[PDB]
This record gives C-alpha cells, structure tokens and sequence, in this order.
C-alpha cells in the first residue's frame, strides 16, 4: 500500500510504504485534515516532532498541536504532532480525540516506538479511531536501493589509511566536503590525532562522525565502516542475564541513511568497507526489557498491561519481529516490588538506560547495606558509602561491568532464575 | 536481476533472482549450453527438489554437482568450464559458503567467463502468499497450548496434519499430550525413520525441520540456530539460540501443505526474520572444515572467504576472518588419530573437538564433559587427573577447568587484538 489509504467506514489498520520525501509526516496528515478528520502523527524523535510543527507553520500557515516530553503546544488544530513517548505519557489513546493515527517511522525499534505503536494498535479502535496507518520508507525486509545521484565505490585495501581492514586514498578526501562514519567514539576519532577533521560545529572539510550526527551539513562523499554498535541481552546465567553491546553489520536503514548524507540534490560518491548489509526488520529482546522498564518507571503500567500492548504489536503483521520474551520480561518485572521511590526518581532524572532496573538493584543494595556492582556513574544514587560498603553485592542482573565481589542467593536473584526456567524455551 | 545474464566478454560475476516458486537451476543452464558453452551448476545437493525423482546429475555440456563435492575435488579444475552457476546461493551452511567463496576466488583464473549467483531468495526476501494455502492465525482459544497460543482439537482430529516444533523435547511433549486426547500423534526428528504412518489415514505428525502430504501445517515459527558467544570464560562458546524463523524456513514449512489440494497454514506469529545473515560460527566451521577435510591452510581459507564477503548480494556476516584464521593458525600439533575419530563421528567441529582432546592427552587430563562428542578419549583413567585445560566451550562443562594452558592464552589474545 504505497499511496495514502482512504478513510474506511469501519476500523482498519493500513500500511503505508513510501519514500521520505513523500511527506508521510506532512502531506498525508494535511490531506486527511483537509477532509475533516482530526489526525495524530507519531514520531520517535523529539526533534522530528518539533520540526514537523515548524515546517507546517512556516510552509503552510498550519499551527499544529505539538506534544513532546520537554514541551507542549495546544492550538486546537485538527493535526497533532507527538512523540511516541509523549503519547505514552498522555495515557495512550485518550477518548474520541483522533479519527486517524499515523505511526510514522513504524520501522523504528527503539522502546518508545514499539510500546507506543503497540499501544495504538491495542487501543485505537476502542478509543474511536477509524484508521491506523503504519508508515515507513523501509518496511521489514527492505534492502538499500541504488541512488541516482550517488555513485558507490568499494574501498580497496590500497590506500594510506587504516580503515576497518581496508583503506582510503587521501586523494579521495582532499579536499572537499567529506563524511566518515565509525562505530565507536574511540575509533570515531582515534581515526585519530590522525591529521581538517574532528568528531557542533563546522560551516573544505572531513567529518568523522558516529551515528549521533542526526540526518538533515554539505557533503560531496560519504565513507562508511558499515558496522554499528547495538544493545543486546545475554542470558549469561551468571546469575541471570546481562545487558551488553555488540558490533554487528549495519542494516539497510543504517546504510541508506548514512549514504544519504551525500548526493543531496548535487551528485555525490559513496565509499564502503563492505558491500553488504543485514536487511531491516529485527530487534533484540533487550528492547522488550526496556519497554517493561519504561512502563514501570515512566508510565505507571503494571507489567501485565505492558504485555497487552506489546502483544498487539507482535500480533500485527508487517512490523519488525523479535524473540517472543513477553512472558519472561513480564515475570521479571512483576517480581521487582517495593522499589525505593527516591532512587527511581534519580535514575529517571539521570537518564540511565534502564532506570527501573538501575534503581531496583540500588534498592536491594541499600536494604542489604551492600554496595553497588561497581562505582560507575550509574549508581550515583547510592552516595551513602560507608554504611553500605560492607561485603558482597547481591547481584540481580548485570547492567555493566561488575567490579565488586558478589553473592548470588538473594530471593529476587533466585526469582529471576526461576522465571528463566519458566519462560525461556529449549 | 529477474532474467539470465548475457555471457560477457571479460570475466564477470552476475546475480539471478529465479522466480519465487522456482526449482533447482534447470532452464538457465540449458540456455547457456545451447549457446555452445560448458556449464557447471552447483547446489547444496543434486537430489530432486521434490525429494522424488532422478538426481540432477543423471545423464554433455551441463555438469551438475554440489558445493561439498566441488570443495572435495579441490575447486575449479584447470579450464573445464565457461560458466559456473552457484545455485541456491542464499544457503548459509559452511559448505555452501566455503564453496561459493572458492568459485569466486578461482573462476576467473580457471578460465570461466561468467559466475552466476542464483537464488529464488535473495537477501531481504519475505514469504509471499501462496494461492493454494489459506493462512489462519492461532488464537489463545483451544485445548492444546502451543507456544503461547492454543490449538483447538477440532482442527486436527481427523485428517492429516504436520506440526513444527523447534526442538525434539517439544515434539515428544506435544505428541504425548495429543495421544492422551485421542489423537493419533507421531513424533519425528533426527534419529528416527518412518514411524510416520505413510499409510494414509488420520495422523498428526509433530516434528522438527528434520522432516507424504498434509491437509494443514501448524508452525511454532521459531527455529534453533548455532551461534558463537565471545563470552570470555576463557574464550568463546559455540551454542544455540532460538530465533524467529526466516523467510526460507516459513516458506519451506508452510510448503508441506497445499501440494495439489488446498491447504491450511496455522501460525503462532505473523512475522519472520528477513533472510540474508549468518553467524560468525559458520566462519569458524569453514576454517575447521578447511583444516579437517580440504587440506587448506587457514590463510587459504581466508582468501576464499574474503572473496565471498567482497561480493555483493550474498548473505552477510561479521568480518572475523583475521580472528578465526588467527586461532586455527595457533592450533598446532593436533593428534592425527583423534582428528580421524572426530571426523568419522560427524561432530560439527571435528578440528576443534580433536584439538581440545589433543591438549588433554598431552597434559594427560580429562575432557570438559563425557557427552559422546569427547569419545576419542576413553583412555578415561590413565588420567582422571582433575582440571581440564579449557580452550573454548563446545558444549557444557562438567569437569573443573584451568584457564592456564598457553593455547587458551593465545586465543584470548587473538580475541582482544582481532575483535573490535
Ligand atoms: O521526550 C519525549 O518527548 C519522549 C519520551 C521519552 N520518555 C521516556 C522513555 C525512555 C525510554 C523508553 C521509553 Cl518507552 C520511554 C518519555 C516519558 C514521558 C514523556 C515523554 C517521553
Ligand atoms: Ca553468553
Ligand atoms: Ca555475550
């Protein structure tokens, strides 16, 4: 389904597969509003959301409602732009507010997207919507397609520089405007004290950047390591599970997007370490864990409610797939009672990745007068050292490097273990 | 591209997306042959795709062989072929990957004009609606619990049905539960024969992918996969993950129904992994087989794999060639006898198993386990001398270990230098 679908008389979920410049986020909502519908447009990015707002005011004199974590504008317009996260914060689908809900970038596999889309799919028909649109340029299974403005050239091993087992001739980046992607911060410019180039701000130049550079600077060529760092969960049974990082081949939305920084209307050249890519449409169980985490920490969802939402995400065709670990993660979080409220407040404030899990491990440490697994920033909420410095850490789960001695027999550790036996297969 | 590539005038590598329902490369080889060219076609197997019929090598300007055979023969013979077709080139078993990489590295020097990488399933393929197969989601309503959903007894009492489970144990358990409910349920998996009644009254076969015709297929939509973990305990672990099935799996399992008459496909999950990735453990398998079967130095295996990975439109893996080449280079003075035994016995990593065993015998120390992987060492108490010099984890460890052996330290150092 590649053109905006017509509003049915009764509820339907439709997939819209179309390019980024198709104005999925602008033209499509506008045409719906123009037909008299009230439409919600959901995006993962705060910057995106605020940016569609601004584009619609400047370009078309439409002042949308704009709802975002940090900021809220209410104009009474029939178009609302919101982040998935802010949408979850707002209770999800709240009453007959929207005829149409567009889940933009429905290929996103960050936690807000999965839980948000899950929530839309579970609640929309009941809340009175007629149409849900799952919109993306890059549905599951997508591979990057050749670009008319972008000639692509394989790096050979022949060139003065060390680049991921291959090499670049400086001839190719001297001079002009050049973007180079590396996977980590370290190598991102321990590409180095190398040699006009650095890893905010720059107006002839080479930019050596991670993915942190958000899409939409001038560039004549892009050079691409073709790998990226991703979060994964390991069931390491030491005693329970571990949240860690892995380096993996990039996927199609990665490659397309990195390549897309060049050839922006004027011809550009793309240079890669590797010709291939993972096709898009998979994500890790740790993203599920994060969804439960956020539901407990931010959205006051019992684990069982979160499950209902994620189950709807998973029962819906055409979305990224993942290991079915809903039962397991639901069980884990359901067991984590009586979290220290003040600790949770800080970890949220902190912007730790799993504020509920960080605060809870801190909570059992504090009650046991035991110290955190390490003294990484993550555990700042326990600056109460001497009374707790005593003895092993009761390890629930590994969220980072563990420096202290540990014990493994706390009832909650054993509880998580029994959950692993209960809910994980083979 | 959807149609056979013109034979170029200088050496080229081409891709061919055969149509989605297509069988093993038959039409396309016939065309090139008709134009006067000698064609080699390579598949994982030359058995009829149907599982019934003649071999593809039945008797000429068209030779049909396998990647396995091709590797065993030593690769591209002299100037024997103009055109080599690597068919089902989406296969990610060690033999297909090593074999294709070998073609890619050797074909031009061996006087071929054209290498064709053919598949009905390029990377990123998804399963498509089959016009003869109705697909119905399983709900949570039903007598028989099934991977978080339920199978109603009504859709399988009477008729013939196939149910895919991810593991032998699940197959045993499900069959038992069907039998107690009055259903004629038979379980199938590796190690069994044809207890599956091919007489042809009512039956519900519960099997893995080790597997007559069926009125319906019920799919758990998950599969068991071999993976490496760089676990640092002390080194790496070859283990199994249970993942969402991919498009070839979904297509192939669903395929068992609607083969003539209309069919029913029932599923636990609407989605699938996209096809086109394999694990670094396959790279490890490739070096293992290079050392164990094909008389390849690790560096010769590297050249073959590098050619594979430098080639677009093929499945992708982490680039761990330097790493794996590194660890096998360090694995010196393997005991010849043990390697024979692990090879005869069909272990997955004959070289690695026999090397860990070689290190035991020298240290005179026992195996990590006594699973039947470690057979070669039932010299079981000239030494029971405690601690096992653990190089890597190939399974579960039941003996106490020592992370002290120099080979252990060498691999660890390969890991820190070659990975990231
Ligand atoms: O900043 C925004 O606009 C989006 C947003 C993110 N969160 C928190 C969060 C973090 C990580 C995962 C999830 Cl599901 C939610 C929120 C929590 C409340 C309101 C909004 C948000
Ligand atoms: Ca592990
Ligand atoms: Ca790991």
């Amino acid at each position: 389904n590649s053109s905006p679908p017509a509003v049915p008389q009764s509820f339907q979920v439709a997939h819209l597969h179309a390019p980024t410049g198709s104005g999925k986020s602008t033209k499509v909502p506008a045409a719906y509003a123009a037909q008299g519908y009230k439409v919600l447009v959901l995006n993962p990015s705060v910057a995106a959301t605020l940016g569609f707002g601004a584009y619609m005011s400047k370009a078309h004199g439409v002042d949308p409602n704009i709802r975002t974590g940090v900021r809220t504008i209410t104009t009474g317009s029939p178009i609302t732009y919101s982040t998935y996260g802010k949408f979850l914060a707002d209770g999800g689908c709240s009453g007959g507010a929207y005829d149409i809900i567009i889940c933009d970038e429905c290929h996103s596999t960050d936690a807000t997207s999965i839980l948000g889309i899950g929530t839309v799919l579970d609640q929309a028909e009941t809340a009175g919507a007629r149409l849900v649109v799952l919109a993306t340029a890059t549905p599951p299974g997508s591979v990057t397609v050749s670009h008319p403005n972008i000639e692509e050239v394989a790096l050979s091993t022949t060139g003065e520089i060390p680049f991921y087992g291959k090499a670049i001739p400086l001839e190719v980046i001297k001079g002009g405007r050049h973007l180079i992607f590396c996977h980590s911060k370290k190598k991102c410019d321990e590409l180095a004290a190398k040699l006009n180039a650095v890893a905010s701000v720059i107006p002839d130049v080479v930019v050596v950047s991670t993915d942190a550079l958000m899409t939409g600077g001038d560039f004549d060529s892009v050079i691409d390591c073709n790998t990226c760092v991703t979060q994964t969960v390991d069931f390491s049974l030491d005693p329970t599970f571990t949240i860690e990082t892995t380096t993996l081949p990039q996927d199609a939305v990665s490659r397309t997007q990195r390549r897309g920084r060049t050839g922006r209307g004027k011809p550009g050249i793309y240079r890669f370490v590797a010709p291939g890519e993972r096709p898009s449409g998979m994500f890790d169980s740790s993203v599920l864990c994060e969804c439960y985490d956020a539901g407990c920490a931010w959205y006051e969802l019992m684990p069982a409610e979160t499950t209902v939402r994620l189950r709807a995400y998973m029962n819906t065709p055409g979305l990224p797939v993942c290991q079915d670990h809903l039962e397991f993660w639901e069980g884990v979080f359901t067991g984590l009672t009586h979290i220290d409220a003040h600790f949770l407040s800080q970890t949220k404030q902190s912007g730790e990745n799993f504020p509920y899990l960080v605060a809870y491990q801190a909570t059992v440490c504090a009650r046991a007068q035991a110290p955190p697994p390490s003294w990484d920033q993550m555990w700042k909420c326990l600056i109460r050292l001497k009374p707790t410095l005593h003895g092993p850490t009761p390890l629930l789960y590994r969220l980072g490097a563990v420096q202290n001695e540990v014990t493994l027999t706390h009832p909650i550790t054993k509880y998580i273990m029994t959950c692993m036996s209960a809910d994980l297969e083979v």
